[PDB]
């Protein structure tokens, strides 16, 4: 049987339910394991305490180092299924109106996913580094992004070194800016969120973000992206306005025991058996409300396995930082 690395109560509680139902038609077996963080869930796989967990590719980095050397097995299928893709798009989606284009972007203010995060943190400040002015280390890129921003949201950061990388999080009491689901503003939904209460200028996300949140029509009319060119176009042309293609979010698992074979084919059956529009009782890819993304990535289709030995830092593609 496969333990699963759950990352809160929440995600606890879908994979409790992921165990009831994979019992109810008979297929391989899943357990979960709870601990708090993605990098607290890799060190668990790690320690033979737990077997897989889907981590975003700047979490797939930090997991194939040492002394974990833990290895992508399952890439997430997103989009349809008459294009699937195993990639999503960076973009900045910002509030429609505004004459600031990428270039521009200094003194604003900043709405990101998470600290180290793919498309919230390491494409745009990737893409922001000539504009940034940054000596380099043994002084964090944190330092700079401080005192780029007037102010943001970037939660993991350190809320006495960077105080206004936390500045626009809404997390109440000692809760603000932390890497959890309880900062209302973590994550993509919580990154798209701080820009839809008003409290950035910038919100750097995936393409399916505002197709995602925003259900009606009318709505998402009054979002743009920012282009890389400068310029800024409608939040449904993504494929010609984007920061980055960064590989999906995958299941990573150890490199000597890792179960490979037979977490890939929990995850094959339950992607028959409660994909999307599969079983009315469980959507392996659905989370209730409020709650988002939770142990996968809500309308993502499917999987697609990764070839034999494929590290970690190959599977990101080369041209990374
Ligand atoms: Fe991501």
């Amino acid at each position: 049987s496969v333990q699963w690395c759950a990352v809160s109560q929440p995600e606890a509680t879908k994979c409790f339910q992921w165990q009831r139902n994979m019992r109810r038609v008979r297929g391989p077996p899943v357990s979960c394991i709870k601990r708090d963080s993605p990098i607290q869930c890799i060190q668990a796989i790690a320690e033979n305490r737990a077997d897989a967990v889907t981590l975003d590719g700047g979490f797939i980095y930090e997991a194939g180092l040492a002394p974990y050397k833990l290895r992508p097995v399952a890439a997430e299928v997103y989009g349809t299924e008459r294009q699937p893709r195993t990639h999503y798009y960076a973009v900045a989606v910002v509030k429609k109106g505004g004459s600031f284009q990428l270039n521009e972007l200094q003194g604003l203010k900043s709405c990101h996913t998470g600290l180290r995060e793919t498309a919230g943190w390491n494409v745009p400040i990737g893409t922001l580094r000539p504009f940034l002015n940054w000596t380099g280390p043994p002084e964090p890129i944190e330092a700079a992004v401080a005192r780029f921003f007037s102010a943001s949201c970037v939660p993991g950061a350190d809320k006495g070194q960077f105080p206004n990388l936390c500045r626009l999080c809404a997390g109440t009491g000692e809760n603000k800016c932390a890497f959890s689901s309880q900062e209302p503003y973590f994550s993509y939904s919580g990154a798209f969120k701080c820009l839809r209460d008003g409290a950035g200028d910038v919100a750097f996300i995936r393409e399916s973000t505002v197709f995602e949140d925003l259900s009606d029509e009318a709505e998402r009319d009054e979002y743009e992206l920012l282009c890389p060119d400068n310029t800024r176009k409608p939040v449904d042309k993504f494929k010609d306005c984007h920061l980055a293609r960064v590989p999906s979010h995958a299941v990573v698992a150890r490199s000597v025991n890792g179960k490979e074979d037979a977490i890939w084919n929990l995850l094959r059956q339950a992607q028959e058996k409660f994909g999307k529009d599969k079983s009315p009782k469980f959507q392996l890819f659905g989370s209730p409300s409020g709650q988002k993304d939770l142990l996968f990535k809500d309308s993502a289709i499917g999987f697609s396995r990764v070839p034999p030995r494929i590290d970690s830092g190959l599977y990101l593609g080369s041209g990374y930082f």
